[PDB]
RNA sequence: GGGAUGAGCUGUGGGUAGGGGUGAAAGGCCAAUCAAACUCCGUGAUAGCUGGUUCUCCCCGAAAUGCAUUUAGGUGCAGC
């Protein structure tokens, strides 16, 4: 009853990771680290 | 300082247009840009390259080696 009583099951929904938002999280390279290809592009699986 | 009746200078009007013109030839000039003008479009071209990437705390925590490579400042797999 009463729409203000519905809550999702625990573990069903978890917040997305925002990756370029300061030093306390994935800071500036956003997990990329490198200076090479992988810092700006993807490497094809076939290469 | 050079020429200053000459292969002179100059006005007005016109013509040659981009891998094309024009050049007593320097790759010179073609609207302050020229070893291929400019504008718009393809187009948010591509760049193994440079730069940038924004709030917090808790736990753990490297590598800079091997192999191969049109490879050596890149990448794949292993190692961590
Ligand atoms: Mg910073
Ligand atoms: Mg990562
Ligand atoms: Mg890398
Ligand atoms: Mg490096
Ligand atoms: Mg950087
Ligand atoms: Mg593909
Ligand atoms: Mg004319
Ligand atoms: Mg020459
Ligand atoms: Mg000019
Ligand atoms: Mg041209
Ligand atoms: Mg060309
Ligand atoms: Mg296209
Ligand atoms: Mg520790």
């Amino acid at each position: 009853l009463k729409l203000h009583d519905l809550r999702p099951a625990r573990g069903s929904k978890i917040a997305r990771t925002r990756v370029g938002r300061g030093d306390g999280s994935k800071g500036k390279t956003a997990g990329r680290g490198t200076k090479g290809t992988r810092a700006r592009k993807q490497v094809p699986v076939t290469f």
